[PDB]
């Protein structure tokens, strides 16, 4: 209940807001990259975490408000700059002004040392912790804003100083080449201060991709509130007086009439009089979005190429994801990551803000497949194109390439140019070769859809097998356990773990309007909690759900468990359209298996029955949208998306036997028809096989279950005898209720006890009621 308020936790900003979540369940609406935006860490009480300038006793989370909304509304005195020690994805270095250029009369004085000891009048409180007398010690002088500190003589500035960071291994780090450094302390100890989480990195405060930031006000609930990117935005086709106004909290996606707050928009023409806060951001975009965002040689070559590659990962193609029909600028949810290391089984999870400074080689992304490969890719080559990110600003280009069969060894340039550039992109072989050599720790390649060095071009090869005499940094991704090549020569490999529930609340918040159906699944779900797992272990679920509003709420309300999974098998349907046919064949073969686990009571399914059921025979990728690796001790065990799961995939697998008219694929079906044997039978299977082999509009396997159900004959017998033609006749009526009826329930089921016990469908009753009922 109470815990130490003390008062602002000078040691917290973020980045280090969002890694206390490591010890947070993945099961909860607000996300911790939202809630530490709004500058909240996890203390860990009980479940609740506090805002760092004003503690807050903030546990319940809702749905319908954000927590920027609920520390305006709660504690109001805190939210106007005052001041916060809010560091951003932060490189710690941005701040390069003044190499030489004005500082306050040079403080330091050009040689004196207690005049940097005397300059620290205003040294704001966000530090403190670390001594101004350590940092004068190594001659740096408070340049006057916003904690930053300018070292002389090399003219280096360094800011969002942390509690217990040195400045000397990190003068030492940042420019080993400073006059006065070199003058102090021995060019033997600046080796051991290297010791850093950065890889290679050096003065980098110039760099093709620099843009200056303000504060980072925590008004900034996500990227594109930089009021610089968002102008850039719509250069492209809002050009043919309105422009530079719409930036009033706006920015352009798509086709010249929808423009996008923070939140949604555009739902007006424009070029009329049309002021753009236009019926107050209609309608004040519901729940009055922000306050109205709060009130409102060859180096010429390459620094072509990294505008034309800035250019076209801004354009609207890149930026898309849940790839369904919409218009879609808004998703920053991101996916975790635990890295594994090279020699033993040592997990240490990451978090995506300290990942990027990790990057210093070829470097691997495992991932189930469809788990986010292809978005991790776009995003963070969005982000360095989209230069508003620091930590990115380290490499003067990136690329993203889509080793999908276009390369059978014919050259980097070549694929570059077809790929990325379009039409104007030159940059040959040697253009190219030089850059890559002279920008050596600068280039960050971003390969997806890989298939194993064989297929790599030339250039590509090289930089992917020696990393020696090239240091180009390269991201690969790749399927789990499918890796097995490039081992020996990566260093630090990361996995994607799964997708957890907050983000896919998150994406369901921000699709919808009317959300009472998105309240609904979360209760609806967690009352089940046996398919917890596996149903979200993929984003493709968030999609399938999202796309299930194609006709209507995707809270139908009519046994919401059946709906969902014919939603997501419906959407994997329509994804895999261009590549349908071995997807056709991993439903089915693989569904099989389910079948012969439906009555067989086993659920673990080891490897040896995978391959009599016929599935995993070429170790196939779509394999894994189905089943995951739940146990690797020895002999790994394939268990599918939970029990509920199961009796779909057999209910399909059934559906689909009875209805093929090839005759002993046929008789097969029969014969896993055959062991319902008895009412206690056609309950026990039926409390959670009813709604399933009943669902699809089963044409051809309708008539012969029914009449399995009906020759079953041969008070709790009355009782059974109702409870069984209940069955029958829902099922008879799901689909054609005129064929196999009227030759096949006219024999024997037909019993009704007081009034209503026969209250079903009425057509013609019996002669009488069979005679005896
Ligand atoms: N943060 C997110 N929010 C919502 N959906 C996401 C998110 N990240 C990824 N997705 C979904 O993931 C899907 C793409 O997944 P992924 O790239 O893993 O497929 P893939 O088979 O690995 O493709 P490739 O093999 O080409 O990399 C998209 O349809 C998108 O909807």
């Amino acid at each position: 209940m109470k815990m130490k308020k003390g008062f602002n936790s000078q040691m917290r900003s973020e980045a280090k807001r969002l890694k206390t979540f490591e010890t947070y369940d993945t099961f909860r609406s607000w996300t911790p990259q939202e809630m530490a935006a709004a500058g909240f860490y996890h203390t860990g009480v009980r479940l609740g975490v506090q805002c760092f300038c004003c503690s807050l006793i903030l546990f319940g989370n809702s749905l319908r408000k954000l927590p920027i909304e609920r520390h305006k509304k709660l504690r109001p005195e805190c939210e106007f700059l005052q001041g916060k020690d809010v560091g951003n994805i932060g490189k710690y270095d941005i701040r390069v002004k003044r190499p030489e250029k004005m500082l306050r009369g040079g403080k330091a004085r050009y040689h004196e040392e207690e005049a940097r000891l005397e300059s620290f009048e205003d040294w704001p409180f966000y530090a403190h912790g670390t001594s101004p007398r350590v940092l004068s010690a190594a001659g740096f002088v408070f340049t006057g804003k916003r904690d930053t500190v300018q070292c002389f003589s090399c003219g280096g500035s360094l800011g969002n100083w942390e509690e217990g960071d040195d400045p000397w291994k990190e003068h030492a780090k940042w420019f080993p080449k400073c006059e006065f450094l070199q003058s102090k302390k021995s060019s033997e100890e600046i080796a051991q201060y290297i010791q850093s989480y950065e890889g290679f990195v050096h003065v980098t405060g110039e760099h093709f991709v620099k843009s200056w930031v303000r504060r980072e006000l925590p008004m900034v609930s996500a990227y594109c509130n930089d009021s610089v990117f968002a102008n850039e935005e719509l250069r492209m086709d809002m050009f043919k007086g309105v422009e530079a106004l719409v930036r009033a909290g706006f920015f352009y996606t798509g086709k010249k009439d929808i423009v996008r707050c923070f939140s949604c928009g555009g739902c007006l023409e424009k070029w009329a009089e049309g002021d753009d806060p236009m019926e107050d951001h209609i309608k004040f975009f519901p729940e009055c979005v922000f306050l109205q965002t709060l009130k409102s040689a060859r180096s010429l070559s390459e620094q072509l190429r990294d505008n034309y590659t800035k250019a076209t990962f801004r354009h609207m193609n890149l930026p898309e994801v849940c790839s369904s029909l919409g218009t879609d600028h808004l998703l920053s949810c991101d996916v975790s990551i635990i890295s594994k290391h090279i020699s033993q089984p040592v997990q240490e999870a990451l978090t995506i803000p300290e990942v990027f400074s990790n990057l210093n080689s070829v470097m691997c992304v495992e991932g189930e497949t469809g788990s986010g490969k292809t978005t991790f890719l776009k995003r963070i080559a969005f982000l360095w194109a989209s230069g508003c990110c620091p930590l990115l600003y380290r490499f003067q280009l990136v690329f993203y390439l889509s080793l999908s069969s276009i390369t059978p060894d014919q050259g980097l340039a070549n694929i570059i140019c077809a790929q990325l550039l379009g039409a104007g992109g030159c940059i040959s072989e040697v253009c190219l070769s030089s850059s890559i050599q002279q920008l050596q720790h600068q280039v960050l390649f971003l390969l997806d859809d890989y298939s194993g060095l064989a297929s790599l071009p030339q250039a590509l090869h090289t930089l992917i097998t020696k990393n020696y005499l090239s240091r180009t940094c390269l991201l690969i991704a790749v399927h789990t356990n499918r890796v097995r090549d490039i081992r020996l020569y990566l260093g630090t490999s990361l996995e994607i773990q799964e997708f957890p529930f907050y983000n896919t609340v998150s994406v369901l918040r921000k699709f919808f309007s009317h959300d009472i159906i998105c309240v609904e699944k979360l209760i609806i779900y967690f009352i089940d909690n046996k398919d917890l797992q596996g149903v979200y272990k993929t984003p493709l679920f968030v999609a399938a759900v999202c796309t299930d509003w194609i006709q209507n709420a995707s809270a139908q309300d009519k046994f919401q468990d059946v709906t969902l999974f014919q939603s997501y098998m419906q959407y994997l349907s329509l994804k895999y359209k261009a590549t349908a046919e071995p997807l056709q064949a991993t439903v089915s073969s693989c569904g099989q298996l389910a079948l012969t686990g439906l009555f067989s009571s086993c659920f673990e399914f080891n490897s040896d029955d995978l391959a009599e059921a016929g599935v995993d025979e070429d170790e196939k990728l779509t394999t894994l949208l189905m089943s995951k690796f739940t146990a690797q001790r020895l002999r790994p065990v394939y268990r599918f998306l939970g029990p509920l799961f199961q009796e779909f995939l057999a209910a399909v697998r059934l559906t689909e036997l009875l209805s093929s008219d090839r005759q002993e694929d046929q008789d097969l079906g029969l014969y896993y028809l055959r062991q319902i044997d008895s009412p206690l039978k056609a309950i026990n299977s039926f409390n959670i096989f009813l709604y399933y082999v009943s669902s699809h509009s089963s044409s051809k396997a309708a008539p012969t279950v029914v009449s399995h159900l009906l020759q079953l004959v041969d008070s709790s017998f009355v009782s059974e005898h109702l409870l069984r033609l209940a069955l029958i006749f829902a099922y008879e009526s799901n689909t054609v209720a005129e064929c196999s009826p009227f030759i096949l329930q006219f024999l024997r089921g037909k019993t009704l006890a007081l009034r209503v016990l026969n209250l079903q469908y009425f057509r013609d009753h019996p002669e009488s009621l069979l005679l005896l009922r």
